[PDB]
């Protein structure tokens, strides 16, 4: 899958798919 | 950032950079 982890919300054409934990920050995972 | 959430290890050149959870299991984030 192509997915990205982001501060903000999913883009255009992408759907929110999960969470990622990062350096103990919670982002969004939006995946296309 | 590219990365993958993988149900496996991080290959050699990527560095696990943090955890996804996508559909009750978590996956280890690997970056480029």
């Amino acid at each position: 899958a192509t997915c990205y982890c982001r501060t903000g919300r999913c883009a255009t054409h992408e759907s929110l798919s999960g969470v990622c934990e990062i350096s103990g920050r919670l982002y969004r995972l939006c995946c296309r």
